[PDB]
């Protein structure tokens, strides 16, 4: 709704875990990454 001790307002493109910020779809899931650790890597690991 409102916030103050921040400055990014909004974004185009933004974390749904805490709500980073960013420009490309690509950038954003980047980050969503390290909202990942209990979980097993097959084609890909971090
Ligand atoms: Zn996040």
């Amino acid at each position: 709704g409102s916030s103050g001790s921040s400055g990014s307002g909004e974004k185009p493109f933004k974390c749904e875990e805490c709500g980073k910020g960013f420009y490309t779809n690509s950038q954003c899931y980047s980050h969503q990454r390290s909202h990942s650790g209990e979980k097993p890597s097959g084609p890909s690991s971090g």
